């Protein structure tokens, strides 16, 4: 029923940070630039346009700010901006020196559809080094009440909130340059109070190192406040009597850079981006210490004044001004991925090391199939042993054939290798149980499969008892998610699971990383390389199910939200980025029908079927910021629930193709 | 004047330590802590910050609620306190402690034979892999005092520790998640006059989490014109569900001063000389810092100030600081090119 | 003049504590059960129907409470039950996890005749032993103002009172499970402020002796507060991953049990009872120290928001859902009489 292709309908809000052409001392001209940039924002369906500090006057005009004609010109340019915004869709936030009581205030006028919503004075006026703001301007910290603008008294002060009434996840707070540089920023309290989108208007003359400073503090604010941060600085046109301007603009969301514009531009620039208000909602919803902090400053936070406006955003397809990656567990940026891998690996190793220290260095029993997972776990187990000064021959690896890679790796590593043929025991069990296969019937059902799976595990566990060892778990996060494993006796069961927290899509990249580090050597490298090259299509592509895993595990997003995201990430193979190690051939695209089909399978398997196998999970380290699936940790759920509501949301909300 | 004395030039030698945790065994944690504090003492350091719940192990879950665990924590604490009589640095050591109805996630500040104060963690994460509110009480809003082996020492989140013989050294302590909330305890402490912010962390390691620690510890220090001293738990913490990297780091006004190896084998210390005069000078010049204090006057004037005397070394103990030859010309090539 | 045979005209108010069938993670199914039980309360001429904690979602679902589709479905089911209450007599009190500001709260939604009257957050969230509530849910104590439920700002908080303008002896306070277990329960203060009927929605997984703990505290609450105490625990349908559920319901009045239902029922159960509002009026009129305690906690008892609604209860003969002893001075129970 929703327009599935509408970003507004998926909880996005389009925000724009703008740097305009300053004509200092000339508000009619600054207004005219602002208006032209506002119309481009409207055209883009943006709900917010933040301009630089003192937009209407020029930031750098010094005592020209005290000139009657300057002040008067400003006021008339504003009233004209307001009249024009009648037919503009975005909330406009626009700097202006304004008269109130005894002084001029460095203010931000929040404008929307033909009416001022509020005027926000700069709380904090730098009067040091190259800044002289206390000379011409009065602090706004702790002023309240109203201000008369064009025949209307409108909220004036630093405790204002602009809550969109048709967009409950968009609640705007405004501050101004130095406001965000002090230990206790205005916007920190406003996030506790309920602001989701934090605007900052800057003049910010540019200096060596200062752009890093802007970034450090706008980014960490967005992270610590679980907010978007929208930041605009002055550029061309400001006075160069003592200073220069770079016109930097940027948008942050929860510590991530959504957009940024060119530094030192010829001409005006914008950062436009889609902010995910559900990501912010979900993060707040889960970090209760955020609410604990609000209740600690209840007086501060409850004092805020909330101004409403109907945003009435466009209903149609307007694209997604957002970078949605194909692999939420696998960053496309190669130095970021190198970092994840370093960390994944060391997490797995140190987790297991502690298990081994704690048990006075047991032997290490591991089933090696030549697959990616067991291959990787062997490597992890080898490094653990090295670091602890234990002989590699204390790793007891077992090939367990049922009805080359493993053996080569085992020998290259120098671990104790052995083959145990489970065939005769499988045969005897299938007969004892009266399975049709024991009388010739080619019935290859779950029992047939499980009898083997189970016996592998049964054997390893008995070896472990007999030989003073522990069985290493091999199953990865994606398997835990789907219940693609054999419960209890089999697969799912071990003394310690190193891959438990690692999703399937990340596994190959870990091996790549192991080869690259080169620490094991030429032959080991070669065998590992070989394992990658030699190496379930009814649970779907793991690339799709890991995409779904991240949205549910981190954010709890509804299914139609996940389809939207996956479709945007995976729809066109030629668009967006791929991590290292995907040859052009190895680069699939997925249709909406494909994405929808496998998501139906995900919700059913994840929410309903698989919890019970997750519920009795061996020990192992959590790996990913995306979460892990331990029932003692990240994922607490019933083993006895239907996924009806998720499947119903897909029927109603996600188009069939 | 001793020209070659870092202390006489307004420096304070600060240390962030990651010890070897023996979970559920306080006496052994105190042994690892005491060993590392003597190393710090030898280095002429004035502060040693250890990880969250140092004396118990952070990761022991309901073992925290076991009586023998708490008795042993207290006996170990009292012995640590006894041993510092001879130790130059102020020790900041985590412990689960009984006060009133519950146990608190505390940092105990220890100097020269006495406890100076006890600081409860303010915000207790109870989400994802964190379960802290199950065993432990929030420290936010708590004041008054606490009985530690025959003395009533200050207890609460509003404490400053000032070196009467070294005024640029003013210490505030917060614990792990305390630095991740919109309005950290430590932001208010800086306005009240804290120049050195300690953070004891447990902080199970996850992909990306060091970047997060970094961002908030660096941005804290820059926003608050302070040194920020961070110490996380490492080897020995339970790996039932989690992994530990024992990261320690020292920031100053946005700059990184020192940091230690991640996932070390064995104990590690970051040690660095903090320029209290740097901090002093930035504070002096940035008036809007003090404007912010005055806006939160009642918040910032209520802090309690505990005095101690450091009596630091008079002599030449080198300088644990990278002083660039060209303040105007970064030696780092990437940075120089950016400049 | 008066219809002599009308319990309402004699200052009685009919109340139901209900235990419904849970379908964990399925609010439309929970709502259909609720609506059906509410229709039976209406047919009984009940003024009030209390359902178990988190009625709409299921109490036992843990992190599923944090799912957008869980919360959205909860909201939609809730709106339909409010639309369906247009034709129902009783105030319904149904549990639901609802978003407010940063988090979800464990709430009771007080519903009457096509509108929501108020939304009461659980005050104290057990985070110990088998309970994990602070992980998913925010505490409700100290929270005021309002919440937007389907295009309407309705009172929100632990300071709320639902007073019948046409039945002045019926003044309702709602609290949730653990709220009655703490040294200073929210219902205690609400009694001093005027509440005469105290509702408790519970999840309360069952354990050896726990029904005895519920009784101890519901009973003594009703006696110490000179009030009716209406209590519903969760039942069949709830997750048995780690817990079991007994579906216990009970109605107390000044220390005396009015009604209680079968434990571990197969199917839905109710306690329905006529509460004597004049009996409560009478005990309060006479025990001045009750009012002395109110004036001692004057600031605390005077800030409750009173929310009015008209009941229009039935005027005719609907019998009397109450034990009336032939000999008030001679208890018909042998063990009780022997003691007397
Ligand atoms: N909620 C619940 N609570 C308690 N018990 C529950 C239950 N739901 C099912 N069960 C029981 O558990 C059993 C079903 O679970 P399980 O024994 O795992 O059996 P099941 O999950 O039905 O099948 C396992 C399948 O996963 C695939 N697999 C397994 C292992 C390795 C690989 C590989 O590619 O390497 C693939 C393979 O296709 C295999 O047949 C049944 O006995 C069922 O009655
Ligand atoms: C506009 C502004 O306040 C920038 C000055 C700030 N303190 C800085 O960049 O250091
Ligand atoms: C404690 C700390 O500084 C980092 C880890 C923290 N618990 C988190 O990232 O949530
Ligand atoms: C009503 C409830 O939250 C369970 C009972 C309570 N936790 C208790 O203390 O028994």
């Amino acid at each position: 029923s929703m327009n599935f292709y509408s970003a507004y309908q998926h909880g996005f809000v389009r925000v724009a940070a703008c740097t305009h052409h300053t004509t200092i001392g000339d508000p009619a001209a600054n207004a005219a630039s602002v208006l032209d940039m506002a119309r481009a924002c409207h055209d883009d369906g943006a709900a917010l346009a933040v301009f630089p500090e003192l937009t209407l006057s020029g930031y750098s005009i010094e005592d020209v700010l005290l000139q009657d004609s300057l002040l008067d010109a400003v006021e008339d340019a504003l009233l004209d901006l307001v009249t024009e915004s009648a037919d503009l869709l975005p909330v406009l936030v626009v700097g202006a020196p304004l008269r109130h009581r005894h002084r001029i205030y460095n203010t931000a006028v929040v404008i929307h559809r033909g009416a001022v919503l509020g005027v926000v004075p700069k709380s904090y006026l730098p009067t040091y080094r190259e800044f002289y703001e206390r000379r011409q301007m009065a602090p706004g910290d702790g002023e309240r009440g109203t201000i008369r603008i064009g025949g209307a008294d409108v909220a004036f002060g630093t405790d204002l909130l602009f809550a969109a009434s048709d967009l409950p996840g968009f609640v705007l707070h405004v501050e101004i340059c130095e406001d965000m540089f002090v230990p206790m920023p205005p916007s920190a309290e406003a996030a506790l109070a309920g602001a989701t989108v934090l605007a900052n208007l800057s003049g910010s003359p540019i200096t060596i190192g200062r752009a890093e400073d802007r970034r450090l503090l706008a980014r960490s604010a967005s992270a610590r406040c679980l907010a978007a941060y929208v930041y605009a600085a002055a550029g061309e046109g400001e006075s160069t009597t003592d200073l220069a301007w770079d016109g930097q603009t940027m948008i942050w969301e929860n510590g991530a850079l959504l957009a940024e514009s060119e530094r030192f531009p010829k001409g005006v620039r914008r950062s436009v981006a889609d902010v995910d208000t559900e990501l912010l909602r979900s993060e707040r919803l889960r970090m209760g210490t955020f609410d604990d902090n609000r209740r600690h400053h209840r007086e501060l936070t409850e004092s805020f004044r909330r101004i409403d406006f109907a945003l009435d955003p466009p209903a149609g397809d307007i694209g997604l001004l957002r970078e949605v990656e194909r692999f939420p567990f696998v960053p496309a940026d190669p130095q970021r991925l190198q970092q994840d891998c370093y960390e994944a690996y060391n997490i797995q190793v140190s987790g297991l090391e502690q298990r081994l220290r704690a048990l006075d260095y047991p032997k290490v029993v591991i089933g090696v199939s030549g697959g990616l997972d067991s291959t990787h776990a062997l490597i992890v187990a080898t490094h653990a042993m090295d670091r602890e000064g234990r002989p590699r021959s204390d790793i007891l690896a077992f090939a367990l054939p049922g009805f080359n890679n493993a053996i080569k790796l085992a020998r290259a590593l120098g671990v104790t290798f052995s083959e145990i043929d489970i065939g005769d025991t499988a045969r005897l069990m299938l007969h004892t149980i009266g399975h049709p296969y024991s009388v010739g019937e080619k019935v290859y059902d779950v029992t047939f499969e499980n009898v083997q799976a189970g016996l592998r595990t049964d054997y390893l566990f008995r070896i472990a008892n007999q030989r003073g060892g522990i069985v290493l778990g091999t199953g990865d996060l994606s398997e835990l998610a789907l219940g693609w494993s054999t419960y209890g006796v089999g697969d799912q069961m071990s003394h310690y699971n190193v891959n438990a927290g690692v999703p399937k899509t990340l596994i190959q990249h870990l091996i790549r990383w192991v080869i690259s580090a080169g620490e094991f050597g030429e032959k080991v490298g070669e065998v590992l390389q070989s394992v990658l090259d030699t190496e379930e299509a009814k649970v779907g592509p793991f690339a799709l199910q890991d995409f779904s895993l991240f949205q549910v595990l981190r954010y709890g997003f509804r299914p139609s939200k996940i389809a939207f995201l996956a479709w945007h990430a995976w729809n066109d193979a030629e668009r967006g980025n791929w991590p290292p190690g995907f040859p052009k051939s190895e680069r699939p695209s997925y249709s909406l029908a494909e994405i929808r089909h496998w998501l139906q399978i995900f919700v059913q398997r994840f929410y309903s079927f698989s919890q019970f196998k997750r519920s009795a999970l061996p020990n192992g380290p959590k790996v990913s910021h995306g979460g892990a699936l331990s029932p003692r940790g990240d994922w607490r759920a019933p083993s006895d629930m239907s996924a009806r509501i998720w499947l119903d949301q897909i029927d109603r909300e996600v188009p069939k193709g």
